[PDB]
């Protein structure tokens, strides 16, 4: 058949790059409005905010909405998440967003 | 101000789709060689084999070459892995390359 899905051990936190808009700012732990697929859309949550991206500054899609100008998480509560993350090999996207309810 | 690394809720297996040549056949479970990144090559194994991927059909990279004929895990032991991945949250992709040493070896 066409699509082969394979598995490959990408690096620890596995995360979808995404550009900010000019004036638009955003912290890690903040949920935010992302594309997904050819034209839905779905909250994410900033892991961090670095100055490169393993493709092109141009080719990466946008932000759509910033949802929390204060990480919704406790400065301890999330380096403590991305540690399990990493310590019990969980994908960081599973446990943030698994964590995000009990925590509110 | 540009860039973020987004954690998302990703379903299940986080895969990563390539497009097989024509001619080129693999089945579940076995390893391939793939590409990753602007330049690299590297080990993966495929988890399964569909008609469609969430981007198009010609976008995705091609798979260089299958290094194995036959699956390198046992009917048994593969439906486990696979499941063992999914009940206890791990990575497909990062159960199925550490155990490979042990059940070989």
């Amino acid at each position: 058949m066409p699509v082969a899905h394979v598995a490959l051990p990408v690096p620890l936190p596995r995360t979808f790059d995404y550009l900010l808009p000019e004036g638009m700012t955003v912290k890690a732990g903040c949920r935010v409005r992302v594309p997904f697929g050819k034209q839905q859309e779905r909250i994410g949550i900033v892991v961090s905010v670095s100055d490169a991206s393993e493709l092109p500054l141009n080719e990466l899609k946008a932000v759509v909405e910033v949802l929390d100008s204060e990480p919704v998480f406790t400065h301890s509560v999330w380096r403590l998440l991305l540690w399990a993350a990493d310590y019990y090999h969980h994908p960081i996207g599973d446990v943030l967003f698994h964590a995000l309810p009990i925590l509110l």
